[PDB]
């Protein structure tokens, strides 16, 4: 009688724990949902052999309005196992599931896994530099979303980095690619003036981070924007003040403009 | 001919993940270093045994000073593995070791594995929300840093929540408590006088990370300062106002106590 919440990784199968493995092996039940991110070099299939048990996929509202009436009923009686990919609980909703579970006397444990949100130091940015992230949002019909430039607009006062988690949606196999993302970010500085974000802002690009040659770009935007970065997914990101290595990094291995070297103290 | 950073994860040995532990079994020579954490969980000769290999230890020293001397130049003709706890690349200093193995004309990739900068999710508070990150150091001679004290104050100024490694003498196997960095703060704050942090302060104590029992624990400084957390490693978080969710999953969950939906929200 439990129910553990495992994470998948970045890109492929293998981006499983080795404890993840070992547990969801010895699961009865074995769900999962891939609504929350893209795993770019995997198949449902890969995963079920890995395990070795067959997944049953749930949509966003099987979650969201039926977790407690498909998964944890299951839960009270035998060892069901919860895949997300990345963590399970970095920026989803799920750590409410964990309230459910134990509403329904269902004890839970979360067994971790990489996630973009560290995978970003491959970036050579400092991880302790980021400040608020933010999530780059379709615009639908005529809402269009723009708190993730004031959120860039903070960090950057503050000298900090600000990561930019791109939009999904997986029923429709949608991904926002970083060069859908500058596009958005420049309407909204038309529209607020702020000077946060314009053709000659640096900005890093990683997609597919996790897979063994993931792409690493940074530039300025004028530059970038119609770069081709590859498949989804990409995460895209707006650096602060760079200390004299985080530069050296970007150049070095993500390929910008050697003047980025000259930092301005 | 290839330089593999690989990360151990979190706690114990079977947190480095499927990928990573596949291919340290492949490579010729395996190097680790645990100065930037242990893996509190686990000892070398149960990461050796799990993976299968001599595994050499590396000193900060070794690495920072001679990475160039002692690893790169087996990778020059070799597959050779670098691990290191948590994620590759989130150490500060990490980065550019691949600058260093570029110059040496070795490729090097990145296996990433569980990082606490994403497991931090487990306690429930949104990882968008957190802002800058910061260590909190023991005072030494006449030498009392308080730089992480203003951290905490500009982020939770912004509504942010603050991520606090605490120190560690890893060498020395010393680790600080979030009791001790409790004390450290409350003494900051009588030198300073900003209101950040007093008896009245919401915080939000994670241990063990990674463990299938990890502590997870929130409450008043005035109520958790004396509490006992159990076996390091710690880490402190001083939330930002919360989101109701975020107070909702601290009060189930983490113990919480119920003056938090009313005084924190
Ligand atoms: N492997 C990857 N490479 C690049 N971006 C990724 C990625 N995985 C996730 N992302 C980014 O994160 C978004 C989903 S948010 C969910 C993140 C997941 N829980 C985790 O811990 O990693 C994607 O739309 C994309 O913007
Ligand atoms: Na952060």
């Amino acid at each position: 009688m439990v129910l553990y919440f495992i994470g998948l990784g970045l890109y492929d199968e293998r981006d499983i724990t080795v404890k993840g493995l070992e547990i969801a092996k010895k699961c009865d039940y074995v769900f999962a949902e891939f609504y929350t991110s893209l795993m770019a070099g995997t198949t449902l299939g890969r995963i079920q052999k890995l395990i070795g048990k067959e997944i049953r996929v749930l949509s966003r509202e099987d979650v969201e309005l039926n977790f407690e009436n498909i998964v944890l009923p299951l839960a009270k009686e035998n060892d069901v196992a919860f895949l997300t990919p990345g963590d399970p609980l970095v920026a989803t909703t799920h750590a409410e599931l964990r309230i459910r579970a134990k509403r329904a006397g269902v004890e839970s444990y979360v067994i971790h896994a990489p996630s973009i949100y560290s995978a970003v130091g491959i970036t050579g940015l400092h991880i302790y530099k980021f400040g608020k992230s933010a999530t780059v949002a379709y615009p639908e019909g005529n809402w269009f979303p723009t708190s993730y430039y004031d959120v860039i607009k903070e960090n950057a006062e503050r000298g900090l980095h600000t990561l930019l988690f791109l939009d999904i949606k997986a029923e429709k196999r949608m991904y926002m690619t970083a060069n859908e993302a500058m596009e958005l970010l420049l309407k909204v500085e038309d529209m607020k003036k702020g000077g946060v974000f314009t053709d000659d802002t640096l900005v890093v690009v990683l997609a597919r981070a996790g897979s063994l040659n993931p792409t690493i770009r940074a530039g300025y935007v004028k530059d970038l924007i119609r770069e081709d970065f590859g498949d989804p997914p990409h995460i895209l990101i707006v650096p602060g003040k760079l200390h004299i290595v985080e530069a050296e990094y970007l150049v070095e291995i993500a390929g910008a403009p050697r003047e980025i070297l000259r930092v301005n103290v």
